[PDB]
């Protein structure tokens, strides 16, 4: 089975897919994130953020005030699971994480930490 996927975020907040499925055979997971935009990371930031549904909020709230220095994002959040960083305009990164962090059973959020990019770019990530 595969263990990786290709995400995109545009200059319109918008999540390439809203449904992330890891395999139960894989060991690692891979997220490639990319900004096929024009908007720069100060105006249209985006980034890949993975907790838990009931951590999401928290992460969000906490994440806007962060500020833009800390890749919004509070610095030493343990309900992080795994994420990239903040990205501009024609800017990639990808972070691979252990699925051993993931258990069968409990729901996933992935989001996007901007300053209400969450409303919008959102999505469930699911361990099958
Ligand atoms: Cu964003
Ligand atoms: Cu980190």
């Amino acid at each position: 089975a595969e263990c990786s996927v290709d995400i995109q975020g545009n200059d319109q907040m918008q999540f390439n897919t809203n449904a992330i499925t890891v395999d139960k055979s894989c060991k690692q997971f891979t997220v490639n994130l990319s900004h096929p935009g024009n908007l720069p990371k100060n105006v249209m930031g985006h980034n890949w953020v993975l907790s838990t549904a009931a951590d999401m909020q928290g992460v969000v709230t906490d994440g806007m005030a962060s500020g833009l220095d800390k890749d919004y994002l509070k610095p030493d959040d343990s309900r992080v699971i795994a994420h990239t960083k903040l990205i501009g305009s024609g800017e990639k990164d990808s972070v691979t994480f252990d699925v051993s962090k993931l258990k069968e059973g409990e729901q996933y959020m992935f989001f996007c930490t901007f300053p209400f990019h969450s409303a919008l770019m959102k999505g469930t990530l699911t361990l099958k």
